[PDB]
Parts: C-alpha cells; sequence; structure tokens
C-alpha cells in the first residue's frame, strides 16, 4: 500500500522539511558516542509516505483523541529514528516498535530534537554502529529517519534529566529539566496516534 513520492530540493516542502533537521541539532551529553560527532547533516533524499490506510488509520484515532480533549488533538511533527523505518514504513506503528526499556516507559518515542532520533538509527545507545564499518559516527553511510505527525492529546509532562497513557492522559511528554538546550521528547502508547509522513535519507557531516 505504501508508495514514496520524491520531494524536489526546490519545494518549498523539501526545504522547511529540511530546516527543521538541521535546525533541531544539538549537542548531547554522550559526547557523540550514540549517533555521533557532527553538528550538521548532508540531505541526500526527502520522500514523502503515501498509503491511504495508515493514513486513516491515523485520522479515526485522532478524531478520537480530538473528542476526548475539547476538539484539540494537539498535533505535533516530531523526529523519530529506528532500526525499523521500513517495516514503519509500509506497515504502520505498532508495539514492535516501541522502547520497552524507555524512561517513560514502553511505547512509542519521538523528539523534537532531530539530533536525539538520530541516536536511535542504528539501535539504542546507536547498537553497534552502521552495518557496513560498525561506527555510531560513520560519515559514509546513508542513514534514515522519519519526521511524524503525531496526535499527543492531553500529555502527562514529566519533568526529568505496551504500557498504557497515564490515566485520563494521550501520551507522555518528557521535559528537559537539566540540559537547558534540550527539546522535548514524546511517547504515544497506540501506533495509530502516529502517521511517517516523511522519510529523510542523510549523512552526518564530520566537523571542519
Ligand atoms: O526517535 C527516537 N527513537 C527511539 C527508539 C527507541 C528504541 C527503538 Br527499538 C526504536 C526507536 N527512541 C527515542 C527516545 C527518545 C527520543 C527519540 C527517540
Ligand atoms: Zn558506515
Amino acid at each position: 500500500g505504501t508508495i514514496l513520492i520524491d520531494l524536489s530540493p526546490d519545494d518549498k516542502e523539501f526545504q522547511s522539511v529540511e530546516e527543521e533537521m538541521q535546525s533541531t541539532v544539538r549537542e548531547h551529553r554522550d559526547g557523540g558516542h550514540a549517533g555521533g560527532i557532527f553538528n550538521r547533516y548532508n540531505i541526500l533524499k526527502i520522500q514523502k509516505v503515501c498509503n491511504k490506510k495508515l493514513w486513516e488509520r491515523y485520522t479515526h484515532r485522532r478524531k478520537e483523541v480530538s473528542e476526548e480533549n475539547h476538539n484539540h488533538a494537539n498535533e505535533r511533527m516530531l523526529f523519530h529514528g529506528s532500526p525499523f523505518v521500513n517495516a514503519i514504513i509500509h506497515k504502520g506503528f505498532d508495539e514492535r516498535h516501541a522502547y520497552i526499556g524507555g524512561m517513560f516507559g514502553a511505547g512509542i518515542y519521538f523528539a523534537e530534537n532531530s539530533s536525539k532520533s538520530n541516536q536511535y538509527v542504528y539501535g539504542i545507545g546507536g547498537g553497534t554502529g552502521c552495518p557496513v564499518h560498525k561506527d555510531r559516527s560513520c560519515y559514509i553511510c546513508h542513514r534514515q529517519l522519519l519526521f511524524c505527525r503525531v496526535t499527543l492529546g492531553k500529555s502527562f509532562l514529566q519533568f526529568s534529566a505496551m504500557a498504557h497513557s497515564p490515566p485520563g492522559h494521550h501520551s507522555v511528554t518528557g521535559r528537559p529539566s537539566v540540559n537547558g538546550l534540550a527539546l522535548a521528547e514524546y511517547v504515544i502508547y497506540r501506533g495509530e496516534q502516529a502517521y511517517p509522513e516523511y522519510l529523510i535519507t542523510y549523512q552526518i557531516m564530520r566537523p571542519e
């Protein structure tokens, strides 16, 4: 059911997606251990992910959340990095894409910082890095992130340094409470609350 449509770099939609990728890079407390050392990316391709059935599954659930929250879905566009990006774009998000050991419990994790989602592209903690060179900071191999439409509804605010939502909430927000430069991370507990709208193929760039 999934088709991928390439965006032209001249397309304003390519440009606005690239800009959210680039402008949400930050330094990480592991010194680049999980995701590598870089201040920016080389964007190779941006594709729109089109699947009617998965879209309708998303919008069905979005309406449900919206009616439970004074007609406010509290929809965001957020990054997701995963070893399973290929399964996700073809079959949707579900429990097999959950971060069982995540700090806000077993759910599907998203980030405002593209560089945070980058840390998960090759697995939790970056795994063993790229399959070809075993390098978590590989500047050669092609990486992929998803830029996703995510329904948060009523989000439980956790201040801080698969399962269910907390009662009366549709998601969890992990608010950064130590690293003043960190953006928020979010967790949903239902695959139907995200749609993987853009597939972004890129390299991290070695700083000069
Ligand atoms: O973008 C993410 N991805 C994952 C992730 C974790 C485990 C697996 Br298996 C697959 C993906 N965790 C995150 C945790 C916090 C913020 C962003 C992310
Ligand atoms: Zn490599």
